[PDB]
């Protein structure tokens, strides 16, 4: 009876989740945006006031895009005119609206084009960085205090990253971090001055007589790399007579050796910061730990304080060294490390010793530290029933490490078996968001005994609509291959039935750390193609996936396309033989790594698969850029790694394509996986005579992500698969 | 039973069209440029000799691309180290080689890179560019001199044309005249430094690590044009220690009064010139005729001897302005204009006397004048029969108009209906090449009586090998809109019937003076859609069709993307009318021009065609460049025609396109039709919800010429064009 979930529901998003993003203001309430005006909650009790209305801004004049209420509760920052850069980037205008006043600031206002603002943690100063400077707010209706000068387009980056430390290290736009209390303001400053540019053509509205040209300094593989340099100032000693003064923290020497990173920075009291460096070879890492010196206004790094973190089987952290979470005093700290067993566990550090002491162990691992208090520390980790693909909230008694207690376990172990959490401020309260394998939920808890205080959200409404449609099911589970397991998830049509034999659909990423096995709940293409074409949507965690150990993240460290493309192919021959699959139509499909992957195993000339979707791809890797390649791939030198790299490239294997069906997309702005790569791909094609079928999107990026773009594409693909299906 | 004309066939040319290309050297003798050597030929009894053997430069040591030899005798230039630019230009290297003394000159040679090299029309002087600088060598071992000295790349241009001249203008990349007998040198100088830049990307081999952007001065519709300047040297009047002088010819008045164009030089005699130059707006053209004194070592242009070539309803000439013939003592010339009737004849001048006297006239078109002795003018035209897609070669007295004999219609009327010729140095003999409606036959012929001394290729070779294989028949003919004759051809499918029906493909290109409907004999993609696939390829010459008089050519003045689109979709309504055609499956495909059309007539919402392909389409005409845009559209200005270059874009009609299966291809690295044009067509397509395919060609130029691309985007249109029809 009745329908299924549709292409157009997808693209339309007719069947929305519902979401309680909360904001912590306090230790005890919470700011909660909605279609209107801001709330402030009590959390204890659930009462709640109007913070401000929703009609406030109805003469504002300018769409806003975000607020930002100072820590103080004093100020109103009004986010607008957002135009979008790289994936973390954006330029807007900014407005500051003075709450006891309930008048807008007219004088001396935040620039447009401004590229970050920042309130300090505790009062209403401000920063912001505009055209690659640093400006500090005292008070938001006074003149800026230069805190820099020497900021220029495509060069010089100060308290902003530049293309390459956004998207690869820092995973934001932001490169200043404000002290506990306000008083020092920490920045970094990157040089591009050297770095190679990559350049594209960007055809803009239909009226642009001529394309222009847009060059970003992005160093692909063995390139030359942007260099960096860190920078504390002290707000309060700003007169304006003259340059407030940075004060300079370099090194240390066996990092200013030869080309390095700055990986981490983590305040850890009011007068001591840390400082991770990595080297450009991603084996070794070293943790500084410095204090503010009174005596001269300078910063000492005490080599003592120093910290080594390093890898003899792959490259340092996840994606990047972790990051401290620092006692009250700032004399100890914890961060998750590898084991010896090579499994990611919290490591309790004293500030002078170099010898942490393990806090939890075992055959699983801590995917991040959340809080910490006097008596506890607070993580998520897989641990529960052994299954990676799952999340949960845990305590830990800092007096006695034997004594761990699961939050989140037991709550709803049918409904929920993944979490994560938001604590209020000294983690009184904490917000659990389960998401899945059910329906999201969200819940306020009170950390005192660990109270379930209400729902938030229970997605009821959602609930409602989706049972007059057939929606499909999800199956998490493993195999076992050469002694190890490996899990997969299968999205099932309707009304599934193991006898049939289904047609199926590989959903591949199978990046380094990557995880598509998971208890997630979600509603997106691979649903559509389940609930309507009755495609089985299966995705694959093999060797180089996350969260599982360095045994099986590390396998494919240096050896980038090789048993990460085996796994899947081999994946796909383990599951026809499941019985239900049909072995004449299996297909593949992957965006960026993914890309890359399915473009590999779909040249491999392995029989398997019928036809395939590349979007995005890598082709080789010396297209892509230095921090990330070089992290699992070495240098491609003739000395170090070249060889490999020469032999991972998708375009060797153009004669094999013969015998699929491929469709090869890319947008044309892709400042990320350059167009380059799909164009070398079709080019080797063509030069050896494969048809294939092609789709260009102009003036896309990565993310195709536009709204007609996105519609475009997922409508593009759907035609392909059914007619390679049907 | 037997074979029909397959893809494999028309891709790896297995049945070929021999040719005969010959080179006169006299008005007696001409070279047979065969694989093997070069044979000398005897014109009068068709006797040869060996003129050099195919292992004389065995060990030059490099792949030989072409030879040139000096009028004299005494000299070959050989040409090596070929690389081309665009559709004219290119660099090589070169040697020369005394054939006398068979020896190879190794002093002063020319350098590598050069741009332009050209000998004198008598001697062994030698012109060359290198660099975008003159210079002049008056004996092949002896050092250059250096006429220019102000070249620079992408700027100042001495003797080559820029971008848009080579392409719009002279149809090649020298701009320099020698005088008949080789005293003096003309030479153009264009200025780009005002032109604007197109930028796009070229990818080159993998091992590439960033892709370059090529950057090239391309003025497009309405911007700044190069300006040009004009110049005659005395070569024999160098000095080696002193700089050479030039002489410039500058204006004339009603040219300099705003933009304009050189698009004409044409030595008079040793010490007459003449040139034409053209306004921007190419309504309005003046040759000057330019004499040499003596006395002042300068040259002067007699107002009073410069005549006026205009035009009230288009543009002037067919694509430029005609090149006069100047008789013997240069005091009359012969060139082709339009009649008070619109018809291109030849008209008789006098340089001092304003009004010229037609000497042909008729409702057809003289194509070329192609010789003229003191006695005859040789001229080729469509009279015959009444057919403009037909060509003869006539000769008529100038003593006596009454007295034109054709010297081709009644050689072979079934076979051969469409001739080009090439006559020796006085006119002594020449050689007719039919290349239609039968198999190309070559032949050559004595001027004297016009008795037919001999076949030199009949094709019998192919002819033999074509029996074996089911062929596909052409009609030719016409249909009838409101008063005019408008041609079409058809290519039928063998064993074509009337009462059965067919998928038809309307072929087009539909450009201002286009003629797609002609007799020429052609083994092409339509070969194989016919032979094999059963589908009968249209073309239909409409609205702005060359040959006919310029009521039909210029039709579209100033409103190109109208009638012609028009037509070409009332000319597939009259195709079903005709009981033949399945009229669910009417498909249109074309490049280039034929690009903009077949996409214009798709986005018309007329609901004729299922399907069609677009190749390299202008999209919009401010992409396009001034030369050819503005001809036909005047400058994109509210004060003159912008509105209807707004309104003539293929994107403005994308919503129309959900009525079609559409096919977008285009080169990457296209100098000509930017990948811009088709960039903003699948822009204007996906904002609008339409699914279309599309295909890139990487590196590939307006051609889609190089061996691989040309086969993989035939077979590409093939699949395509099948799955329509299917
Ligand atoms: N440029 C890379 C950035 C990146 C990263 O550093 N991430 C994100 C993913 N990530 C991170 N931390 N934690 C988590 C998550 F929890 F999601 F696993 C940081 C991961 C992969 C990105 C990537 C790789 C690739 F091969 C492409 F072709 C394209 C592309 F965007």
């Amino acid at each position: 009876s009745r329908k299924t979930y549709t292409l157009t529901d997808y693209l339309k998003n007719t069947y929305r989740l519902k979401l309680y993003s909360l904001r912590w203001i306090s230790d005890h309430e919470y700011l909660y945006k909605q279609e209107n005006n801001i709330l402030v909650f009590n959390a204890e009790y659930g009462n709640s006031s109007v913070f401000l209305e929703n009609s406030t801004f109805d003469e504002f004049g300018h769409s806003i895009n975000d607020y930002s209420i100072s820590p103080d509760g004093q100020f109103i920052l009004l986010e607008y005119n957002y135009v979008k850069q790289w994936r973390h980037s954006y330029t807007a205008s900014y407005d500051i609206y003075d709450l006891n006043k309930r008048q807008l600031i007219t004088e001396e206002r935040i620039p447009n084009n401004t590229q970050w603002v920042t309130w300090s943690p505790v009062g209403h100063k401000l920063a912001y960085v505009w055209n690659n400077d640093i400006y500090v707010k005292i008070e938001p209706n006074l003149p800026s205090y230069r805190i820099t000068w020497t900021g220029k387009e495509d060069i010089i980056y100060n308290g902003i990253t530049d293309w390459v430390y956004e998207e690869e290290v820092f995973s934001a736009y932001s490169a200043l971090w404000w002290s506990p209390n306000g008083t020092f303001l920490a920045y970094a400053q990157f040089n591009d001055t050297e770095v190679p540019l990559i350049e594209y053509s960007f055809y803009s509205d239909e009226s642009l007589q001529y394309p222009k040209t847009v060059r970003v300094p992005y160093p692909k593989a063995g390139a030359v790399n942007p260099t960096v340099k860190f920078f504390v100032v002290n707000t309060d000693s700003l007169s304006s007579v003259t340059n407030a003064t940075s004060i300079q923290i370099t090194a240390p020497a066996s990092m200013l050796i030869g080309d390095h990173y700055l990986c981490d920075v983590t305040w850890a009291t009011q007068e001591r910061i840390s400082l991770q460096w990595l080297r450009r070879i991603q084996n070794y890492s070293v943790m500084d730990i410095c204090d503010y010196d009174e005596s001269s206004g300078r910063w000492n790094c005490l080599v003592a304080r120093q910290h080594i973190e390093m890898s003899t089987t792959g490259w340092v952290g996840r994606f990047r060294p972790s990051e401290p979470h620092f006692t009250l005093d700032g004399n100890s700290f914890y961060k998750i490390i590898s084991n010896e067993e090579g499994y990611r566990h919290i490591c309790y550090f004293q500030i002078d010793k170099k010898d942490c002491t393990f806090i939890t162990k075992g055959t699983w691992e801590v995917i991040g530290i959340e809080a910490l208090t006097s008596d506890y520390l607070y993580y998520i980790s897989n641990e529960y029933k052994g299954m990676p693909g799952g999340r949960n909230l845990y305590k830990i008694q800092l007096s006695d490490y034997t004594k761990v207690t699961c939050l989140s376990c037991e709550l709803n172990p049918e409904r929920c078996q993944y979490y994560s959490v938001s604590f209020s401020k000294e983690a009184k309260y904490y917000q659990l968001r389960c998401s899945g394998p059910g329906l999201p939920l969200y819940t306020l808890h009170s950390s005192v005994n660990d109270k379930g205080l209400r729902v938030l959200e229970d997605n009821s409404a959602l609930d409602k609509m989706l049972q007059n449609v057939q929606m499909p099911s999800k199956k998490l589970d493993f195999i076992i291959l050469n002694e190890t397991k490996f899990w997969y998830q299968m999205i099932l049509p309707p009304h599934f039935d193991k006898s049939k034999k289904y047609p199926l659909l590989l959903d591949v990423y199978a990046g380094p750390c990557s995880q598509k096995a998971d208890t997630v709940f979600r509603l997106n293409w691979a649903t559509y193609l389940a609930s309507t074409e009755n495609i089985i949507v299966a995705s694959f965690d093999g060797r180089g996936s996350g969260y599982q150990g360095d045994k099986i993240m590390h396998a494919i460290n240096r050896r980038l396309g090789t048993f990460e493309v085996e796994d899947q192919i081999e994946a796909a021959r383990q599951f026809s033989k499941m019985g239900f699959v049909d072995n004449k139509r299996i297909a593949i499909w992957g965006w960026s790594y993914g890309g890359y992957v399915t473009s590999m195993v779909l040249g491999s000339g392995s029989g398997v698969f019928k036809c395939g979707i590349a979007v995005a791809p890598v082709s080789r890797w010396e297209y892509y850029d230095s921090v990330y390649t070089e992290r699992y791939m070495g240098l491609p030198t003739p000395e170090d790694n070249l060889d490999h790299y020469r032999n991972s490239t998708v375009m060797s294997r153009a004669e094999n394509f013969k015998q699929v069906e491929y469709l090869l997309i890319h947008g044309t702005a892709d400042d990320n996986v350059h167009f380059q790569q799909s164009a070398q791909i079709s080019k080797a094609l063509v030069d050896v005579g494969v048809d294939f079928q092609a789709m260009w999107y102009t003036d896309e990026d990565h993310g195709i992500a536009s709204s007609t773009a996105h519609q475009h594409i997922y409508t593009h693909m759907s035609h392909f698969i059914k007619q390679c299906f049907s």
